[PDB]
């Protein structure tokens, strides 16, 4: 995928007024949007089409998809139906989950993005120790687009040494409470931002400033 | 949870009106419904409060919620205005993660349910491992339902062993774990394709309530 300024604005707005206003603020600065359930939630599944035709964007789908095999399978063709170019699944419900996901996307021409490894305090408890064999496991199924976490630079190398420096990997939880914008992009293609931007007084500038700080 | 017969229809169709016939089929044993993503992003979260009010029943969202605190505490809230009497968290992503749905449901008056351990054969390589930590974290949290695989009784044993007798818990792979066995350790035993796939809905459910029985 070829990201412009290597920077995904991730739409967590919920009220379709404002989520258009700003992603069409930041248009002229990021091309590829991350859109999550908590705005299809809000406003629908039509909302991906809509985003797709109003602001010419590549749309990533961030559903978390950690289902069984057959429910993974529907989430992700509605999913792909809607639009989205890409979805982001978990891989701790296991290769089988992974590969239903894999299954989809193949069949319909559209991508599976592989979450290794969280951003928040709560990923220490469970999914750091799981992230390098989950990693692991998605080299393994042929997946080649990965989703990890900035908060930490070193954990972020290694999942980089694990999957290869052909395989696309795109990284958010960047900030005051995460990682550098800079840093991170030493191991990801592309970083992932949400509030610093759409909740800025001026969505434009906030991004503006961030790609300077990454020239 | 007073759940009708102890067992629970998994709407897992993603046609309005063929959920909607089916539903209507079973709701002389069955009032309580769990609805997940392939129905509501195929029909619309409106589909949940239609279910409720048509059918007098109880909707369980199974989102499988699996993000960040700030995103889960975003889902929760669209899912509870929308009237889901429930929704279904993982655990695997930690206890601030688990929290955000907690304390967004207590607010808003409505119920959690911590999904502990999964049903199909993946589930052996990360989260069985997890899964009686993740138990013992939600006791902590004061998470009071629960969920856990009927594929595996004597795993839904040391569940509810964990949770004890007070917590709820709700069990799917019904086919598969047997609805009686099962119902040794759960409340409630989730029935999906069995049932809103069969030639008569009414009598697949009819059937599962007298084996029990
Ligand atoms: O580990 C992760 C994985 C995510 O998808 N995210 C997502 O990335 C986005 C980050 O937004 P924000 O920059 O406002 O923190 C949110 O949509 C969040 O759900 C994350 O923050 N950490
Ligand atoms: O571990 C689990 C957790 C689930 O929510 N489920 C859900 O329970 C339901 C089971 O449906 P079915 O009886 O047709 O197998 C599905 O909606 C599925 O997503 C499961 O099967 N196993």
């Amino acid at each position: 995928m070829d990201v412009m300024n290597r920077l995904i604005l991730a739409m967590d707005l919920m009220n379709r007024d404002d989520a258009l206003r700003v992603t069409g603020e930041v248009r002229e600065y990021i091309d590829t949007v991350k859109i999550g359930y908590p705005l299809v939630l809000s406003e629908g599944m039509d909302i991906i089409a809509e985003f797709r035709k109003r602001f010419g964007c590549r749309i990533i789908a961030d559903f978390k998809v950690a289902d069984i095999p057959e429910t993974n399978e529907k989430i992700c063709r509605a999913t792909f139906k809607a639009g989205a170019d890409a979805i982001i699944v978990h891989g701790f419900p296991g290769a089988d989950s992974v590969r239903a996901c894999l299954n989809v996307a193949e069949e319909m021409g559209r991508e599976v993005f592989l979450l290794t490894e969280m951003s928040h305090p709560g990923a220490e408890m469970f999914i750091q120790g799981a992230a390098d064999e989950i990693a692991r496991m998605g080299v393994d199924l042929g997946v080649k687009n990965y989703v990890g976490p900035s908060t930490r630079p070193e954990r972020l190398s290694r999942l980089r040494e694990i999957i290869g420096q052909d395989s696309f990997l795109i990284s958010p939880g960047v900030g005051a409470a995460g990682g550098d914008p800079g840093e991170t992009l030493r191991f990801a293609d592309a970083i992932i931002v949400g509030a610093s931007i759409y909740l800025a007084d001026n969505p434009a500038a906030a991004a503006a400033g961030i790609i300077e700080s990454i020239k």
